[PDB]
């Protein structure tokens, strides 16, 4: 339905949100607001992270939601203050705790997909 974006990050919506994370092993979605200032400077810390962890191995695909359009979703997640990150295994929301930096993010995101050996 929604194909027309050349970047790393997803813009997912109330629409596609739950269509399409479940059918993401892996994916973090980051709820931004047009006119959340701090978030002009995650921005670039989130879009770019994208590319970082899309090149890869295992490659994890951020996403990035307006939680200003949004709004179902984010109250969903009880997301009052932005900018709002959370990892999503799927279908399963986790807080996301950690570094809110490019570098961070990626570094993170690593880990929770499974720094070492895992089950399950």
């Amino acid at each position: 339905g929604s194909s027309g974006s050349s970047g790393v990050t997803l813009s997912l919506t109330k629409d596609n949100f739950d269509d399409v994370v479940n059918n993401a092993d892996i994916i973090l979605v980051e709820f931004y607001a047009p006119w959340c200032g701090h978030c002009k400077k995650l921005a670039p810390e989130y879009e770019k992270a994208a590319k970082e962890l899309s090149k890869r191995s295992p490659p994890i695909p951020l996403a990035k939601v307006d939680a200003t359009e949004q709004t179902d979703l984010a109250k969903r997640f009880d997301v009052s203050g932005y900018p709002t990150l959370k990892i999503f295994r799927k279908g399963r929301p986790f807080d996301y705790n950690g570094p809110r930096e490019k570098y961070g993010i990626v570094d993170y995101m690593i880990e929770q997909s499974g720094s070492g050996p895992s089950s399950g």
